[PDB]
């Protein structure tokens, strides 16, 4: 299903183990490179095409870097001989209270199960 | 600092325990309970800045089930009131054609008042 | 309601005219930090106690400077008392193909009568 | 190159003018009327063009109580194409002023798909 590993449109790449719980666990690499995801997802979808929600957060902290920042990322797995993850994100870094209101990025990903 | 009890700017209520390590572990409210799970910056910077952080919940429970899920983006802020400022992404699963009006932003506040 | 002087948390102000078939024309601000706006409205929301739909642009260049980026505000207006502009916003900054991952910020503000 | 006739992976459609002072005017589809405001003067660096517009979805015929701004960057190239963002708001109550905005995005290409 989502578990294994997944390729997004520019290089980066997500190894997932989606939990009976309903858990979604991995690892994200952009080993300097590699940082833990930790997530969720519907555990009992619809069955009448509809996708599965998802979502899961990455700290950009492992034992090498720390750019003070986090990405989310919320979106749906869709099955089927095209599977994808189709997501939209928000980076969020540390910042002063005076910049505050700079402090978020919103982009999108599709993720794939080959490339 | 960031663990603890957190109440939203209009009455949800979420539990957390933030691990030594960066995991984010708690729940977001008895059919009202679901589990959330995230990650934040565990050595943030000493200038000021606050402490990005993140979460997702799943809103199915052994009760209930939208078939949609939330994640919220944000930082944690260290002062009078301490709060956690987000900005948040709900997706909901849709067929294809419906996939332009799937997920919705919002943002929300919390502190530990309230 | 719309038409008139309004003020976001921030500091920032903006005069808007709303023209009778939706538009949305004026300026966002001394001279050298004046821009103009344009936008839409629903020049015939629904009378439930529901909010007014709108949203406009902005392109931070003016005679005097240009930040090669844009604003749009998309939000709502509720009128009475403490009538106000709820909105979110998306600031677009022209990149590069390299850097277009990083061009889109997102937030929300508020704006008020006084 | 904004000027000109474009489309939405999902068959939009948007008939738009850049004029002289950095103002965008058209239509999108019936039909609604479009306001934008685009960068007169872009970076020579190869950046895109910074750009965003904004539709009401009310018009003759109907009335949604929405709008929708789109924002983006345009580029050139041998193939040009408009990269946006977009959010849609709906009138609402208070109480339910908490799903009254959703947020995705949109490329245009002057070919239709």
């Amino acid at each position: 299903g989502i578990t294994g590993t997944w390729y997004e449109q520019l290089g980066s790449t997500f190894i997932v183990t989606a939990g009976a719980d309903g858990a979604l666990t991995g690892t994200y690499e952009s080993a300097e490179s590699r940082y833990v995801l930790t997530g969720r997802y519907d555990s009992a979808p619809a069955t009448d095409g509809s996708g599965t929600a998802l979502g899961w957060t990455v700290a950009w902290k492992n034992n090498y870097r720390n750019a003070h920042s986090a990405t989310t990322w919320s979106g749906q797995y869709v099955g089927g001989a095209e599977a994808r993850i189709n997501t939209q994100w928000l980076l969020t870094s540390g910042t002063t209270e005076a910049n505050a209101w700079k402090s978020t990025l919103v982009g999108h990903d599709t993720f794939t199960k080959v490339k």
